[PDB]
RNA sequence: GGGCUUGUAGCUCAGGUGGUUAGAGCGCACCCCUGAUAAGGGUGAGGUCGGUGGUUCAAGUCCACUCAGGCCCAC
């Protein structure tokens, strides 16, 4: 054959990647050479960019949401590291909380039998047993970071940071004591947490209590009377107010009885429940609960409380739009009340019994002594209204008895104080988008308060012991010694010994002048542990900085790690943790709905790296618009596979068609190239311009677009093909071949670097197969630089490339009739046209036949009617 | 229900300041190559823009309303 003495592409680079068998090994080497540090070595000094890592929970195996997140930060960090910045990424992990605990007994722990320390550990091995578990994944994603020496909220040094924050706050009047409502089961004498309760049918005594309106102000609007629906009985004796829904009300008002107030929404309902339609005799003088939102009335039981009014959000259906609110046994019931200095009624024993506030209620039952109780004061109190029924009332599993809301000693962070100091910061913090500022600027402006304590045994205990019988020791020195103590031993040294040997060595407080000391139990709400990232790590690892440049997490972090971090950061350094703040949506299924086993639509991470590899996973995340929930489906991945396939294949062609090329020696001066070679050079420039800018705005999707378009249209659909007649024929060192190779070497490599952060594996691969590249690893190479572009040229070829597209519809037609079949078989002839000056135009170009990969062409100035006219001239096609 | 939010071709995405026959790539259909071949080229067919009603001479692009989703509170 005449191909024996031909030129061909040669490289071991496979067409089919097989990343799953490939990626691992490639990692182990980066892990070998220890890139991460050397990454910092390279740069070192220079500028610096910090992307503080939000610590994911140390429990379970990573779901897609992580992948997106971590791959987005990896993109961000790598790129940066490539522009030279000293960007040390430091992975984090959440090790405290309650799941991690529930995930113990749900296996077979058997609580009571151990000891706090006897489980802290047994709820700490697991933690670390997870970190490793989840570490491999993140690593498996080619993500890059201090994984060998990450940070974890349970490290002795971390609590240090943990308590000081609290402390600094404390010593600024913010971390006080108080009371909030909490699920409770007297059949355990302790509290519970949602996950600890299931619901069943309880026989509740539905009642529409006849309440009376009164008092001048509470008389501002006529003087009828007040109804009120509540399915529980004892709730009432713990009275504080009534809140309608300002914006929909109509306090009705009506006949005989004593006239009654409710909402229009219920009017009928009410009557349909109290045999009231004893002639549906309409309403009179209807008010506006919206405004009414501040009246006053006194309720039966003993009404030695002027139950005011307020504006709540939602209360439709049920009974009278009255509600009856008691911030003691109702969560949302707790806020609306509280919002305006409203009490905290009857605590009610560790058992179903109360004491204070209760008249006869002193020694009662939580149930039956709430029942016949309802009675007595019903009639003999102002007469009322009653029903019986079955509900959906909560119960404590494991015991299966009932549970009830109760008041309980708790701690909080004065949000009210700080709100503002925060918001102001919120404003002076930048965002990838915009709605995020809003959303969060609003979270805070409605935040309310921060219950910062749980009765669990796994977490930084709040540093507070008592001594004065009034007690409450919590000031500097006392606080610190705890940190200056927690280090050498850990959050363990609290549950270790007694309050005594944990205070300021030989210290003594005026109160409890008996040397006796009682230390608090309550540990902190994990959002604190995590909220203290800017503390325990950003400001404590010599190679970082406090003002992290940008936090990057998912939309549910706007209240989570975002707020709890800034909320905390401010209350210490009165400034924002992060400078920039980028957010990302969730991962839905195909449609765009939630992923869940019960449906069978959950593309899990691992299962994918194992199938299509991770370089695919990455090219996917890049294909999405994270500014909103992103979609993943097996249909999606194929196209993602497809894409990666083309890309891979394309570097493959170049890799082998530069196999014999060698810059140092061969390359041609730009000044000395074939115009067409220049053209693409520039097109590699334009592309480099537009992609580095894209990288800068964290707009990858935009690259997934360009890279793609560029590859198909510019490379394969053209340059590469046209190039075949050069790279395969002309003497191995003919000025023509070497010219094209000179640009290809660049149209390549330079682009190899541009993809480095998104195709971490494949990048490195193409790198290993590229001659004389001067540096082991694409990931330790500065990115190509952005050079000015000879537009005027780019424009000519845009026109020429147009004309091309025409030269084809002219060919296909001709190729359809069989007049031709493989372009090279035809002789093209176009000429000036009244719609285009084809003649004088095609003057500059050369090898028009070659550019059109045909046999021949000729510009004639004129052609005849017979000649099928096109957009860029008059064309005609003919065999040989 | 509350704050914020998403809905354009099979798929991922574009579509200043409202304005001719709504774009890109992939994919697909078909023809060509078989000297990049578990590759390659060419051509073409697919959206009336979630729905409805308005605003304007004119709306995918502004208003309202509505259906379906999503994160977070309320439950
Ligand atoms: C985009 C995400 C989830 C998602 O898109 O959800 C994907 C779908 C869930 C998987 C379904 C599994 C099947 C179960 C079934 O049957 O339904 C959220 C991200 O997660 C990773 C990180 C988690 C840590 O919490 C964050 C922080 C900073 C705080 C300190 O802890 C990240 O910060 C972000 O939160
Ligand atoms: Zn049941």
């Amino acid at each position: 054959d005449y191909e024996k003495t031909l030129l061909m592409p040669k490289t071991d680079f496979p067409m089919r990647g097989g990343l799953p068998n490939k990626e691992p090994q490639i990692q182990e080497k980066w892990d070998a050479e220890d890139q991460y540090h050397k990454a910092l070595e390279k740069n070192k000094g220079n500028e610096t960019f910090i992307l503080h890592d939000g610590p994911p929970y140390a429990n379970g195996n990573l779901h897609m949401g992580h992948a997106l997140n971590k791959i987005l930060k990896d993109f961000i960090v790598r790129y940066k590291t490539m522009q030279g910045f000293y960007a040390p990424y430091v992975p984090g992990w959440d090790t405290h909380g309650l799941p991690i605990e529930q995930a113990l007994t749900k296996k077979g722990v058997d609580r009571k039998k151990m000891s706090t320390a006897e489980f802290r550990e047994k709820c700490k091995e697991f933690a670390l047993e997870q970190i490793e578990l989840q570490k491999k994944d993140f690593r498996r994603l080619g993500v890059r970071g201090d994984f060998n020496d990450p940070y974890i909220t349970l490290k002795p040094e971390y609590e240090a940071a943990q308590i000081r924050i609290f402390g600094e706050m404390a010593d600024k009047g913010l971390i006080y004591k108080g009371k909030k409502p909490v699920y409770w089961s007297p059949s355990s004498e302790s509290s519970l947490a949602e996950a600890e309760i299931e619901y069943h049918d309880k026989r509740s005594a539905s009642i529409y209590v006849a309440f009376n309106v009164k008092d001048d102000k509470g008389v501002v609007d006529a003087d009828a009377k007040f109804i009120i629906w509540t399915t529980t009985p004892w709730t009432i004796p713990s009275n504080v107010a009534i809140t309608v829904h300002p914006e929909l009300k109509y306090g009705q008002y009506n006949v005989n009885g004593e006239k009654y107030i409710i909402a229009e929404a219920l009017s009928d309902a009410v009557a349909e429940a109290l045999d009231w339609d004893k002639a549906s005799i309409k309403l009179e003088k209807e008010y506006t609960g919206k405004e009414l939102e501040w009246v006053v009335a006194q309720h039966p039981f003993l009404d030695r409380e002027s139950l005011v009014i307020n504006g709540d959000h939602v209360t439709t259906d049920a009974g009278t739009g009255c509600v009856h609110t008691a911030p003691g046994h109702g969560e949302d019931d707790y806020i609306v009340g509280q919002q305006y200095e409203l009490p905290v009624i009857s605590p009610i024993d560790d058992k179903g019994v109360f004491t204070e506030e209760g008249g006869q209620f002193e020694g009662m039952f939580y149930d039956k002594a709430n029942k016949a109780v309802t009675d007595l004061l019903t009639e003999k109190g102002a007469l009322l209204k009653l029903d019986f029924i079955t509900h959906s009332y909560p119960h404590d599993w494991r015991t299966k008895k009932p549970v009830i809301f109760r008041a309980t000693p708790q701690w909080f962070a004065s949000i009210s104080k700080v709100r503002q100091d925060i918001l102001d910061a919120i404003e002076n913090t930048n965002f990838k988008v915009n709605w995020g500022k809003t959303r969060i600027y609003n979270m805070v402006r409605d935040r309310g308060e921060w219950v910062i304590s749980r009765q669990r045994v796994w977490g930084v205990p709040l540093p507070v012991f008592y001594a004065e019988n009034g007690e409450i020791i919590m000031t500097k020195e006392t606080v610190n010694h705890v940190a200056d103590l927690f280090a050498e031993h850990g959050s363990n040294i609290w549950f270790e010994r007694e309050a005594k040997d944990l205070l300021p060595e030989g210290f003594t407080h005026p109160g409890s002048p008996n040397g006796t000391f009682t230390k608090e139990t309550d540990i902190m709400d994990v959002w604190f542990d995590s909220g203290s990232s800017h503390r325990g790590v950003l400001e404590t690892r010599p190679e970082l900085s406090f003002p992290a440049d940008m936090y990057l997490e998912g939309s549910d972090q706007y209240r989570g790690w975002f707020n709890s971090s800034i909320t905390t950061s401010v209350a210490t350094r009165g400034v924002s943790p992060y400078k920039f703040l980028l957010s990302h949506g969730f991962v839905m299924d195909g449609e765009g709905k939630k992923m869940s086993k019960s449906l069978g639509n959950v593309i899990v991470p691992d299962q994918v790296v194992k199938q299509k590899g991770a370089d695919i996973a990455r090219l996917w995340v890049s294909s999405t618009d994270y500014l909103a929930d992103v979609r993943i489906s097996d249909e999606i991945l194929k196209q993602t596979s497809d894409d990666y396939r083309k890309i891979r294949n394309t570097l493959r062609f170049m890799l082998g068609n530069i196999n014999d090329f060698n810059p140092d020696t061969d390359s041609i001066p730009e000044s000395e190239l074939l115009e067409v070679d220049r053209y693409l050079l520039n097109r590699l420039r334009e592309f480099t311009a537009s992609t580095i800018n894209n990288y800068e705005n964290f707009d990858y999707l935009n690259i997934y677009q360009e890279v793609q378009n560029f590859i198909n249209v510019e490379l394969s659909n053209f340059y590469l093909d046209y190039g075949k007649d050069i790279l395969y024929i002309e003497q191995r060192d003919s000025h023509i071949r070497r010219s094209m190779q000179t640009v290809l070497y660049q149209i390549l490599v330079d682009m190899t670097k541009l993809l480095a952060p998104i195709l971490v594996h494949t990048a490195e691969e193409v790198w290993s197969h590229t001659p004389h590249v001067k540096e082991e690893s694409v990931h330790l190479a500065d990115m190509p630089k952005v050079v000015e572009v000879d537009q005027a040229l780019l424009d000519k070829w845009r026109t020429f490339m147009n004309l091309r597209d025409d030269v084809n519809r002219a060919l296909e037609t001709a190729r359809n009739e069989k007049v031709i079949g493989k372009s090279l078989e035809a002789k093209v002839t176009i000429a000036s046209n009244d719609k285009f000056n084809a003649s004088e135009f095609l003057t500059s170009f050369d090898a028009l036949h070659q550019l059109f990969i045909v046999s021949q062409v000729k510009v004639v100035d004129k052609l005849d009617d017979q000649a099928t006219a096109y957009e860029h001239g008059d064309i005609v096609i003919e065999h040989a």
